């Protein structure tokens, strides 16, 4: 019943000893691509979401039994290629000579000292990040390195890149490792299931997992969310933020409607079903609607809560898989070689699981739980005094910002790559806590101890020489130029 290409993929994955849960999931995605539909989510197929509960209005806290059954997992499998990064993004220095991983470890240390003595912590790594992460922890956090292989690390899968023309697995003799890729952070569910770790966690009495992006250092356990899921009997919960103009990269919440006749005497009830639309899933034609922050104002933080026994149950009863919608990425087998074979890379997003559970929901959270670093512009804000370190080692906005992050717009021609960004701040990172918006155009270099207030634009029209701001300069609601 399977196509010759699909069977070629099975053989390649079996010969490579890929676990069967990954194979089953990949082949189901391969079939669907071979048929035709590419899981595009057009505008006519969805509606905006209107009403959601808000974390800031909740007050009930869960008891310590619920809290002790919660696992924390941080995603760490991607690379920061967009920022000119060839390793795990979590090894970037973010503040005071400390990296994302430093603060992650310190947060876990704090929760074990003051809240949950035996907190279970996991990191999802990939083939591209595991070595660096392990070497980093051995030298700085021995207590994590001691149990890294056995308890902390969740290794995600590698799946074959498939040729566009035939859908067979690609061949790249120069470097066969480039014939494989991690299939997105949606792979967390397949990796947990296929490795037996999901079953193991449920056996050990864990009932909730809190997952968040490795680059988001504002995400920690909140006992008001756990009480909410207990009271409302929620099995999957997505934290969303009110969307700003700085939220370009990820995905937004949306809804559909399904009519259920619902037994006899009682009438049919309209039912809302929630879904996630990633940028990669929107047709380029309808991209004007995807970026409309008024129509779709709820932005996925990727702070996710999952009821582990339910996850395990629906995966078992669905062929040992979670059938998430696939994202068909288009690339060359070697990215640095635009002449190499053209391929599709099948991926999924873990937020898409909001559509897999009958009792799924979303909650609006404040910006204090969402400090993403997708660009060097984000890294500039994070490194500045606009962000502070809490007692439990989170990075949150300084109270003076009032939950509005400073809007940082840096010239992509000069500051998209890390090396260009390090030039911009060679002599010091300006004060931004009082700055509503800063725009940098052309080649610029901040001075030592600058202070930006209000709406600042630094502009250099020639871009041969760097406009170097004088040390101590203080700019208030103005454009600065040569
Ligand atoms: O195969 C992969 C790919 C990514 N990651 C990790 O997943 C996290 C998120 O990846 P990133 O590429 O930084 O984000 P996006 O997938 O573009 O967007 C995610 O995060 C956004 C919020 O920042 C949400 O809006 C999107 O819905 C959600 O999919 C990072 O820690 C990555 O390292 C993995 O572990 N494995």
């Amino acid at each position: 019943s399977l196509s010759a290409a699909a069977q070629a993929c099975v053989k390649k994955m079996r010969d490579a000893k890929v676990n069967e849960a990954c194979i089953r999931t990949f082949i189901a995605q391969h079939v669907m691509v071979s048929k035709g539909e590419t899981y595009s989510i057009p505008d006519s197929a969805i509606m905006p979401v209107d009403s959601l509960d808000a974390l800031d209005s909740l007050t009930i806290e869960c008891d310590n039994a619920v809290l002790q059954s919660t696992v924390v997992l941080k995603l760490n499998g991607g690379l920061g290629t967009g920022m000119g990064l060839c390793d795990a993004k979590t090894l970037l220095e973010v503040k005071d000579g400390k990296t994302f991983l430093d603060f992650t470890a310190l947060q876990v240390q704090y929760l074990r000292q003051h809240c949950s003595e035996h907190l279970r912590f996991m990191l999802m790594d990939s083939f591209n990040t595991s070595a660096s992460t392990k070497s980093f922890l051995k030298a700085r956090y021995p207590w994590l390195y001691q149990v890294f292989d056995s308890e902390v690390e969740l290794m995600q899968n590698q799946v074959p890149k498939i040729l566009q023309d035939t859908l067979e697995p690609a061949a790249w003799a120069e470097n066969p490792a480039y014939e494989w890729a991690p299939p997105g952070h949606g792979d967390i569910y397949t990796a947990l299931y296929g490795s037996g770790k999901l079953q193991e966690l449920v056996e050990q009495g864990y009932r909730y997992m809190f997952v968040s992006n490795g680059d988001n250092l504002g995400a920690t356990i909140d006992k008001r969310v756990l009480a909410y899921m207990e009271k409302e009997k929620i099995d999957f919960l997505m934290e969303v933020c009110r969307r700003t103009e700085s939220d370009k990269k990820g995905g937004h919440l949306a809804r559909q409607t399904v009519y259920v006749k619902g037994k006899d005497g009682q009438p049919d009830a309209e039912k809302r079903v929630l879904l996630l639309r990633e940028s990669a899933q929107c047709p380029k034609a309808d991209m004007e609607s995807f970026q409309d922050i008024n129509k779709y104002s709820f932005f996925n933080t990727n702070n996710l809560w999952i009821r582990l026994p339910v996850l395990l149950e629906t995966m078992q009863e669905h062929g040992g898989t979670l059938p998430l919608p696939v994202i068909r990425n288009e690339k060359t087998v070697d990215s640095s070689n635009s002449a190499s074979p053209k391929v599709y890379q099948l991926e999924t997003a873990m937020g898409a699981a909001i559509a897999m559970f009958e009792s799924a929901s979303a909650i609006v959270v404040p910006r204090s739980r969402f400090a993403p670093v997708k660009t060097c512009a984000d890294l500039l804000a994070l490194r500045s005094d606009a962000y502070v370190v809490t007692d439990d080692f989170r990075l949150v906005l300084d109270d003076r910002c009032h939950g509005h992050p400073p809007v940082v717009d840096l010239d992509s021609a000069h500051y998209k790559m890390m090396n260009g960004f390090e030039k911009l701040v060679q002599h010091g990172v300006p004060s931004l806590v009082e700055c509503k918006r800063v725009t940098v155009k052309g080649l610029v270099q901040f001075g030592a101890g600058n202070v930006l207030t209000g709406t600042v634009t630094i502009e250099n029209t020639d871009s041969a020489s760097a406009f170097v701001i004088p040390d101590g300069a203080k700019l208030n609601d103005t454009t600065a130029s040569p």
